[PDB]
């Protein structure tokens, strides 16, 4: 069994990247892909709170955000893990550390506490990060899809620098500025490293 | 401004002592009576899903009552603080650590760092702590089964291991006593405090 997650900001091509990695490793392992709440009631229900929220305190929304994660993983993650499967996840702890701890401010060791409460040391085996530089991210986001977003943008790829910096061991970053399909076999290359060296 | 918070497991007379408290300090104090979610939307929203939930994790169970814990420390203890008011909170994070903590078994120590964060430094001005036996508690709890019995005896033994780590802001009423002494106690201690 792997558990692996996959961590970027937008603009790093992460749905495209890990649909068309799932597409292909569907062929030769038994694998799912998933992502928070992934249809998990209670987990769907916390994030209809975070979703309905009125200028919500960021200390809530990250606990609530950490609330979903632990029963996604309760019940998705860990069943399947139990039956040998490759586990996909599109966002795990990273996102919150990024998002919630650098981003927003509140504390990167502030939220991986939370969070750690949350797994209960269940830390991906593997976490590919789509690196991709802010002023390519930018230029996807208006290309496929203010000025205090810009900034926004650039405070999670700063973040997510300095969560690789402090874990490199977990990490395995894809250049994400190159076309996607080279993204997309590189991830996919990556992961099959990883694989079959288990 | 004081924020004070009650604790006690269940036939503490937590209930009765809050209420006749408030109704004493009121004469002489700007004070609300208050309870996590406490109306606060978003809290009442997180308290329906832990109600409304079947077998539910019990980490899930507690980072939801930190998330209610927050959201009525954010839009009501805070504003009611800042407006000079006397805060009476019947349950805050001494809750979590002897309820989440201590007898469901998550652990006390990984129950308080979740707390510390849904807190962020707001620790109680105050903490009164019912300190009664199990005994005179069941007793009141029939008056108002073998694992209910039992939970409410690692309840109160959360609550001494609690009580046994910090000693500053708890102060222990004999809760075994009428309680109509538990409520004059338990006035004289808010009052030496807001006194002085
Ligand atoms: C998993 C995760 C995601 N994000 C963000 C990633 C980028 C998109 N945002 S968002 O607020 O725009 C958003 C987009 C789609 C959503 O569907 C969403 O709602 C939730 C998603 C997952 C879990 C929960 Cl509780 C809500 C929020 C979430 C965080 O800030 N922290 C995390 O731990
Ligand atoms: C504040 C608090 C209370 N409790 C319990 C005290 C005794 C009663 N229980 S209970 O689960 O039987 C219960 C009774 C009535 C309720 O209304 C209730 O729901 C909530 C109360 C406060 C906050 C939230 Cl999110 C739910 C739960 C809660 C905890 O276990 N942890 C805490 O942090």
């Amino acid at each position: 069994s792997a558990f692996i997650t996959f961590e970027g900001p937008e603009g790093s091509g992460k749905t495209t990247v890990i649909n068309e990695v799932y597409h292909r490793l569907v062929k030769d392992y038994d694998v799912i892909m998933t992502r928070e709440p992934g249809g998990v009631p209670t987990g769907e229900e916390i994030r209809k709170i975070v979703l309905e929220g009125n200028d919500m305190d960021i200390r809530t929304e990250a606990m609530l955000f950490a609330a979903s994660r632990r029963e996604h993983l309760v019940l998705k993650v860990i069943p399947a893990l139990k039956e040998g499967k490759v586990v996909l996840c599109d966002r795990y702890i990273d996102s919150s550390l990024a998002y919630q701890g650098y981003a927003r401010g509140i504390g990167v060791e502030e939220v991986r506490a939370l969070n750690e409460f949350a797994i209960n040391g269940l830390y991906p085996d593997l976490t590919i990060y789509l690196n991709v530089s802010a002023e390519v991210g930018r230029e996807r986001i208006i290309k496929n899809s203010d000025q205090e977003d810009l900034k926004f943008h650039e405070k999670v790829i700063e973040g997510y620098q300095e969560i690789i910096h402090n874990e490199s061991q977990r990490f395995k970053s894809v250049n994400a500025d190159q076309p996607l399909e080279n993204v997309v076999e590189d991830t996919y290359q990556t992961i099959i490293k990883y694989l079959e060296k288990i």
